[PDB]
This record gives C-alpha cells, structure tokens and sequence, in this order.
C-alpha cells in the first residue's frame, strides 16, 4: 500500500463502508 495504487480508488470504496459508521454517530 502507500501508493497512487492506494489512493487509486481506496480512499472512498472503504472510506464509504466506514462512513456509515461515522454518519451513524454524528446522527
């Protein structure tokens, strides 16, 4: 990791799983 392979398309398709929990606290 650590990597333009990274920041490819794993900066949201996980982000986006663990967003869920983030807008489940802040809601």
């Amino acid at each position: 990791g650590w990597t333009l392979n990274s920041a490819g398309y794993l900066l949201g398709k996980i982000n986006l799983k663990a967003l869920a929990a983030l807008a489940k606290k802040i809601l």
